[PDB]
């Protein structure tokens, strides 16, 4: 793990990689990169 951003072209491609990072399925394309929500 050294990538920075996950490119994305819609919110349906940030939920993997945001599951990866934080263990939750939480997560959103805005600006065609993802944002990970995390956990509650």
């Amino acid at each position: 793990g050294s990538a920075e951003i996950i490119r994305c072209s819609g919110t349906r491609e940030c939920y993997a990689p945001c599951q990866k990072l934080t263990g939750c399925l939480n997560a959103k394309c805005m600006n065609k990169a993802c944002k990970c929500y995390g956990c509650v």
